[PDB]
């Protein structure tokens, strides 16, 4: 038996709980992971009738760590997590997961340009597409936080042509319940009355919080926030340097609020929106209507029926304010993409790409 | 009393938690506020307190917090003043305490930390709710639950508690491991007196799938001295992996205390907490902090369990963790009002 740890060695399908839904995890070892485990383990993600099986890909340098994971999980006897598994080959810890949370990726090292942060992870994403052509279900949902994001997403489903395009994600989430959260400060109104955040574009500087179709309390954003200058000179920075504004009160990592935002993202794909509302996901861009450049990944707005997918939100109100930051953050990524153009197959590599645009 | 967007179903319920920029709390905040612990019926309020020393690292949690959007959560504020962050609290969840310090006697660390609860005591007191029911995780966390409500007097005695379900757990998890049975097939396990070298993982009136655990486990010499050794060593066993504290788990040991506590409990099963020993059946020493077995209505408070048996190879070893309590104790006196203080406590008990 090498498909299992410890107590959860001993487990097997019970056939009013739903069949066991294999989930994927990388970077399994890190901080985000460390949090997310075990929201997940609880149920609170899929809901108390959903056991699941958690896969959890390390690295030959943290397999101890993730040693410890899995015993911290055999220590929290949570019934809904049946099964788990740790190792550091993705064809093997691949096989079968419904889902692949991909968190693992090279933090941005000193003196590292763009395009070789771009090179360095764009190889482990698509050498992990591959892993996910082979032995991942071909319905797999593929939630790619490593960064860059957006790129990575591009990359492992180019590298995966068995899996529809449509099944790959890239998180913006955290950056629209920032959003949010800023919005509702500044309408001096909780985070409960504020819907249809959007961020539009890859995760980076260019990312675009949408305000012009945001709603407070059922209303436009517009004509509830009067300050113009705010929303379009305060708003975006106030969300873009959160994440560094929690490195040095917190000191480190924002881990909690991000494995938040990651299960709020799976949650939106595994439930109903409620009527009129959406949310923001990096997805491929192949047959949108807002005019976004084709064959990448761009966040935009999507609702879904809760069957593990999605369709893009046709109710958006579109103004030059918003087609120029769109179109600035599509150009960031026709860069990416280019830079990249060996990993995606697309040919021969060309980089030109801004130093200055990872997320604090 | 707010902090940012805050500052804007069933009756909402007042939470206060100390040690809340620490490690344990990261993990434990987020539980509470998405309603996994009270339910997703029950809004909450969390009154979050820190040493000045971490008052930024405070600050940091309610803004990811703020972040994480949670509809349940209609109230955070942080303060470093216990007579502050206490005030209307129903629920004191005590993580907050001193480490112990380089090369620091057990002696130092009881009056450092029973100093710290006994005006936390006096402070839930004065201004929390009186009917407020007190989780301790600081350790000491027995003496420190005694001291805090020797410091409480308005405040039932009945409400303190000093937690032990951490090890209860893993001591489910070892048991469910050595019988090849999941986990969710044992119970009536119970950790029984102090929380430390010397606590009683009962392996006698432990059950596996209905029938006692001593009927499935036939290796009795690892039952009568490994089990409860691999429990007491689980702990540095993590540390050698992960390399840092169990923070994760033991959010969810603490989550699962306080779920035993607003949950009815199961037929015939109980759960373990060091709690106030006076009116105990067992025959243990009075006026104490012992872990002991436990069952709920689901009410937010509890019983003792009768329907146990003992024997001598248990009972030794309840006393003998009974001995080292009361040997804490005397030499915390000074901050129950038991007059001076005699300190004649062991060393190397520190799980
Ligand atoms: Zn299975
Ligand atoms: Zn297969
Ligand atoms: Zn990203
Ligand atoms: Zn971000
Ligand atoms: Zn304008
Ligand atoms: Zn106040
Ligand atoms: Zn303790
Ligand atoms: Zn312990
Ligand atoms: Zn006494």
């Amino acid at each position: 038996r090498k498909d299992c740890f410890g107590v959860f060695c001993t487990t097997y399908d019970l056939k009013s709980w739903k069949k066991l839904v294999n989930i994927a995890v990388s970077g399994a070892a890190g901080m985000i992971s460390n949090h997310l485990l075990f929201k997940l383990a609880s149920g609170e993600v899929f809901g108390q009738d959903q056991p699941i099986a958690l896969k959890l890909l390390g690295s030959e340098r943290s397999f101890q760590a993730l040693e410890g994971v899995a015993m911290e999980l055999e220590d929290s006897l949570y019934p809904l997590l049946r099964e788990v598994s740790i190792g550091i080959d993705p064809y093997e810890v691949f096989e079968d997961v419904d889902w692949a949370l991909l968190i693992g990726a090279k933090p941005r090292g000193p003196g590292m340009e763009r395009a070789a942060l771009l090179d360095i992870n764009g190889q482990i994403f698509a050498d992990q597409g591959k892993a996910l052509n082979a032995v991942a279900s071909k319905n797999v949902k593929v939630l790619v936080v490593g960064n860059p994001c957006n790129t990575n997403a591009l990359i492992c489903l180019k590298n995966a042509p068995d899996i529809p395009a449509k099944n790959f994600h890239a998180l913006t989430r955290l950056d629209e319940n920032r959003a949010k959260c800023q919005l509702a400060l500044k309408a001096g109104v909780f985070y409960d009355k504020v819907s249809n955040v959007t961020i539009w574009g890859n995760h980076s500087t260019t990312q675009v919080p949408d305000f012009l179709n945001a709603k407070i309390d059922g209303r436009p954003v517009k004509e509830v926030i009067k300050r113009t200058k705010w929303l379009e000179e305060e708003f975006t920075i106030t969300v873009q340097k959160r994440g560094g504004a929690l490195i040095q009160k917190w000191g480190r990592s924002s881990a909690a609020s991000t494995a938040v935002s990651i299960a709020d993202a799976i949650k939106s794909l595994v439930t109903p929106t409620p009527e009129g509302d959406w949310f923001s996901t990096g997805v491929y861009t192949t047959g949108n209507p807002y005019g976004i450049a084709e064959d990448i990944v761009f966040s935009m707005p999507c609702r879904s029926k809760g069957d593990g997918d999605y369709e893009l939100a046709t109710d958006v109100s579109n103004d030059d304010f918003l087609w120029e930051r769109i179109k600035k953050s599509e150009a960031e990524l026709l860069a990416e993409k280019k830079c990249v153009a060996h990993l995606t197959g697309e040919g021969n590599a060309y980089c030109d790409v801004p130093e200055d645009t990872m997320l604090p």
